[PDB]
DNA sequence: ATGATGACGCT
DNA sequence: AGCGTCAT
């Protein structure tokens, strides 16, 4: 009872750009705005692979991974924008630079953790304490929360979507104890006000819309963010967790979408995250290990402690290209030419990074895949990265992979290579 | 023949 | 270090 921690100590938000690469292309080309459209890479093989999809196009069934030729069968008027191609490969620079625009706006409000090109976690605990002191116990108006959903409401004793949203918000705000400065529900609500302001600033200063989740930890914030997209935000309170989790498939929780979650389902014979509450901590640790078991015991009760790490920049800078089916590299000269292409893009991104961010990479990771393996990587080897020079990096990568060549002939490469990857890691300040 | 990324855990 | 898992 009085000593049972409830995981209500932080206010954490997750901000996610809606269909991000599509928004970047629609900002640049107004002809694409408010249309079914997608971003594709390459074009020769079946129209290119779709990597991002506008919500108008999702209504027709267009998804990521689809070939554009097939997407066109579902949506004949689908508009397409192509990823830039440089040195024979996809170049994502435009989207990395757009992400920096958004991340720098977010950093004005709070320290952020860059989770991906288009996602950032925000720890709002301190910002919320300050805003509460500025209020001094004045109520929070619904006008301060114009795009916020309160998960689980309305409830209890209109048929339109915005009407539903406002009924739920009204019930939430009418129940709020605004005199208690340490009420977790109040803290979440103030967090949501700040996230409304953050999202307004992102849209004003970049043109990009996003969704967001606000809760007490990263897993609940990510789950919340997904509940109402696009261009909306959702508050998931601690009290909403039992009902929410009672029908939540286990695979929807971050880190449980793969083999571990499938094993939770198979071993325990359950389907929903709330069903985990019926096991002891020791039972869960016995099945899934000490760390995973403790994590599952707390997480199915809405409790998680993973911190929002203060990190706005990526930790690695990598360049990779697949060579599928018949295009697999079968000669020494082919392998050197593509290693050089990758190393030239890498050198350009590293030089830009060292000028912008005052750091240098010190380790070069080289990874390859051979025709036949089912694993995404067949071999990974590191060497020293001492100069930002593409010819040296490609020579060193070749040196650390050249003994993989099964061929007895010097000029041939067997088994042919279906993937090349160069990654700069282990940054030091400079 | 999805592809091109990127973070973190295990041993 | 090198390999694997999970995710955008
Ligand atoms: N497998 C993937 C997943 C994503 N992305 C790239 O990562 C970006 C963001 O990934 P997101 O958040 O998962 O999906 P969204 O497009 O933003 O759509 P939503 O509104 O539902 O958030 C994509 O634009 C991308 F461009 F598509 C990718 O390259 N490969
Ligand atoms: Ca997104
Ligand atoms: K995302």
């Amino acid at each position: 009872g009085p000593h049972m921690a409830t995981g209500q100590d932080r206010v954490v938000a997750l901000v996610d750009m809606d269909c991000f690469f599509v928004q970047v292309e629609q900002r640049q080309n107004p002809h694409l705005r408010n249309k079914p459209c997608a971003v594709v890479q390459y074009k020769s093989w079946k129209g290119g692979g779709i990597i991002a999809v506008s919500y108008e196009a999702r209504a027709f069934g267009v998804t990521r991974s689809m070939w554009a030729d097939d997407a066109k069968k579902l949506c004949p008027d689908l508009l397409l924008a192509q990823v830039r191609e440089s040195r024979g490969k996809a170049n994502l620079t435009k989207y990395r630079e757009a992400s920096v625009e958004v991340m720098e706006i977010m950093s004005r409000f709070a320290v952020i953790e860059r989770a991906s090109i288009d996602e950032a976690y925000v720890d709002l605990t301190s910002a919320v304490q300050e805003r509460l002191q500025k209020l001094q116990g004045q109520p929070i108006s619904a006008d301060l929360l114009p795009s916020t959903y309160i998960e689980g409401l309305p409830q209890g004793p209109t048929v339109q979507k915005e009407g539903m949203r406002k009924q739920g918000l009204f019930q939430w705000l009418d129940s709020l104890q605004i005199d208690n400065l340490t009420s977790p529900d109040l803290q979440l609500t103030v967090g949501a006000v700040i996230v409304e302001e953050m999202r307004a600033a992102i849209e004003r200063e970049t043109g990009f819309q996003c969704s967001a989740g606000i809760s007490h930890n990263k897993v609940l914030a990510k789950l919340a963010c997904g509940l109402n997209k696009p261009n909306r935000q959702t508050l998931v309170s601690h009290g909403s967790v039992p009902q929410l989790f009672s029908q939540m498939p286990i695979r929807k929780i971050r880190s449980l979408g793969g083999k571990l979650g499938a094993s939770v389902i198979e071993i325990l014979g359950i389907e929903y995250m709330g069903e985990l509450t019926q096991f002891t901590e020791s039972q869960l640790q016995s099945h899934f290990g000490e760390k995973n078991g403790s994590w599952l015991y707390a997480m199915c009760r809405g409790i998680e402690h993973d911190p929002v790490k203060p990190r706005q920049l990526p930790k690695t800078i990598g360049c990779s290209k697949n060579f599928p089916g018949k295009t697999a590299l079968a000669t020494r000269e082919q392998v050197q030419w593509w290693l050089l292409q990758l190393a030239q893009e890498l050198e350009e991104r590293l030089t830009k990074d060292r000028n912008d961010n005052d750091r240098v990479a010190t380790q070069l990771v080289v990874s390859i895949r051979v025709q036949g393996d089912k694993r995404l990587s067949s071999l990974r080897r590191c060497c020293a990265l001492t100069r930002y020079d593409a010819h040296k990096m490609s020579h060193d990568a070749f040196t650390v992979i050249k003994n993989c060549n099964t061929s007895g002939i010097q000029t041939e490469w067997s088994p042919p290579l279906t993937m090349l990857f160069l990654c700069a890691t282990k940054f030091s300040a400079s």
